[PDB]
RNA sequence: UUUUGAUCAACGGACCAAGUUACCCUAGGGAUCGCAAUCCUAUUUAAGAGUUCAUAUCGACAAUAGGGUUUAA
């Protein structure tokens, strides 16, 4: 849902000398909102990504003025954010019936002025519909987010046995007895830092920006997880999780977030729970500023223990804001 | 006792005569492609730059098809 498109403005019609007058302005490119299903159409159908607008009509005998040209339109999903090639946000078609002048039609060719014709503007426009979920799930690889989403919903999420798996976020809506549906999306496990875009990087991290709230899975196996070389403590992971989010965007840290303990079934994990209870809250032997929302609940996937309790806490936060 | 006379130029030249008709009439006949000169475009060129985990090409200059313009009552 993060495609890209190129467009070209129509050319200006050439003027008719001997009092004929101005030529028509070139056609303009307006990205037009349509049914949200159109997103698949744009990226997949019409593989050629160049969209061109009709050039302005040339002046005709009897000193007819230009026809102003023929505009071209690009269907887009609702809620999409229109951004420039450099990443500048031109606009977002948040609601339907929303058109944006992404490209400018060529200035109408006027014989009296300096320029007889003028060519239409052309540019690369990035179009992305980063998942605007009610809340987002953020965790390290092998955290269990896919397993956690598997139990709450029936989305058959891909289970990441190894790191760098489940690259594409999977949107799952959680039903409640109150008949309220809350969308939860599971992204792939993130690496430490990633401010330099190491490994996976923060390219997929743009999706969380849209999400109103963040869900932090805390794998107890994560505590001192090998991570290949060094072994990282869970307390360290939380600090790094907060630190890396702040580096990518300050607002991300300020946004509401929740904590989700995972893999507490193991008796050794239960011993760690007291370590998790000890870590944070009371000052620890620290090894940037970090933020603790305190919305942490002890649960285990696979065994499906305590899952129902967490659901209530998530709903309370959503209802609050 | 030898000669001269025309924008008679409608130029084989009436000495000297314009409009108008739906108010009309008669006799009839009828019908009932080229060059150039720039400028746009489209396809094939690509000189170039390019490019970067549901992520890119555009495009000099040409070639070719169209549409204009200057170029001839
Ligand atoms: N003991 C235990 N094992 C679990 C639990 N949750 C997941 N696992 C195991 O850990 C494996 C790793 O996959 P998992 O962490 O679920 O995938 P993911 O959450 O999508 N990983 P990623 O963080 O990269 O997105 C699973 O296939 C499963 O065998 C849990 O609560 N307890
Ligand atoms: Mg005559
Ligand atoms: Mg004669
Ligand atoms: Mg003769
Ligand atoms: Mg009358
Ligand atoms: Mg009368």
């Amino acid at each position: 849902d993060n495609l890209r498109i190129f467009t070209k403005g129509g050319s200006g019609g050439m003027g008719y000398p001997r009092l004929g007058g101005e030529g028509g302005r070139g056609g303009d490119v307006w990205v037009v909102a349509h049914k949200n299903m159109t997103l698949k159409q744009l990226k997949n159908k019409y593989p050629q990504k160049r969209f061109v607008a009709g050039g302005g009509a040339n002046s005709r005998v009897s000193a007819l003025q230009g026809s102003k040209g023929k505009d071209c339109e690009v269907p887009a999903p609702v809620g999409i954010s229109v951004t420039d090639e450099n990443g500048q946000v031109l606009g977002e078609l948040n609601k339907e019936e929303d058109r944006v002048l992404v490209a400018k039609g060529g200035l109408g060719g006027k014989l009296h002025t300096n320029f007889l014709p003028l060519k239409g503007q052309k540019r690369i426009v990035h179009l992305d519909l980063k998942v605007i979920a009610d809340v987002g799930l953020v965790g390290f690889p092998n955290a269990g987010k896919s397993s956690l989403l598997s139990r709450v919903s029936h989305a058959t999420p891909v289970i990441a046995d190894y790191a760098f798996t489940t690259l594409r976020p999977e949107l799952g809506k959680i039903m409640y007895n109150d008949f309220k549906q809350i969308s939860v999306a599971d992204l792939p496990g993130l690496i430490e830092g990633a401010h330099m875009n190491k490994g996976m990087g923060h390219k997929f991290l743009k999706h969380l920006e849209r999400t109103r709230q963040l869900l932090f899975v805390v794998d107890i196996s994560g505590f001192q997880l090998s991570s290949v070389t060094p072994y990282r403590t869970a307390f360290e992971t939380i600090i790094l999780l907060t630190k890396e989010l702040e580096l990518y965007k300050e607002e991300l840290q300020t946004k509401p977030a929740l904590l989700a303990i995972n893999k507490m079934d193991l008796p050794d994990a239960q011993v760690k729970l007291q370590e998790l209870m000890k870590q944070l809250l009371s000052p620890e032997d620290f090894l940037e500023k970090a933020l603790e929302f305190q919305h942490i609940v002890p649960i285990s996937t696979v065994t499906g223990e305590g899952i129902a309790e967490l659901k209530s806490c998530i709903r309370k936060a959503l209802d609050e804001q």
